[PDB]
């Protein structure tokens, strides 16, 4: 018998960063949004959780995907921008929403990680308000 001690947690792979038949488009509205918006949330406090995708393996959360199904992270965000990945800035946007909205799922109000999420959602928030064009 092996006991099953061979079945150790894995993360499963990253969100693509790059799709060559996916259109994409350089928008002065996408091309701020990694300027200004991705880079000043990128310099914060609080986005180191943020900076890259969840290593369940690595902060022992092997529940973490079993419960979010669809992962999104600013490093993710990142490397999409700047591989100019993005048709619009509506996509990118829904990016960032679907990485603040896995993080209340996941957790719970009054967490650390919860009030680090609602801190960079309300930057986020006052950067979008306004894009270019
Ligand atoms: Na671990
Ligand atoms: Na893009
Ligand atoms: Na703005």
């Amino acid at each position: 018998m092996h006991h099953h001690h061979h079945h150790m947690s894995t993360n499963p792979p990253p969100p693509e960063t790059s799709n060559p038949n996916k259109p994409k488009r350089q928008t002065n509205q996408l091309q701020y949004l990694l300027r200004v918006v991705l880079k000043t949330l990128w310099k914060h406090q609080f986005a180191w959780p943020f900076q890259q995708p969840v290593d369940a393996v690595k902060l022992n959360l092997p529940d973490y995907y079993k419960i979010i199904k669809t992962p999104m992270d600013m490093g993710t965000i990142k490397k999409r921008l700047e591989n100019n990945y993005y048709w619009n800035a509506q996509e990118c946007i829904q990016d960032f929403n679907t990485m603040f909205t896995n993080c209340y799922i996941y957790n719970k109000p009054g967490d650390d990680i919860v009030l680090m999420a609602e801190a960079l959602e309300k930057l986020f928030l006052q950067k979008i308000n306004e894009l270019p064009t």
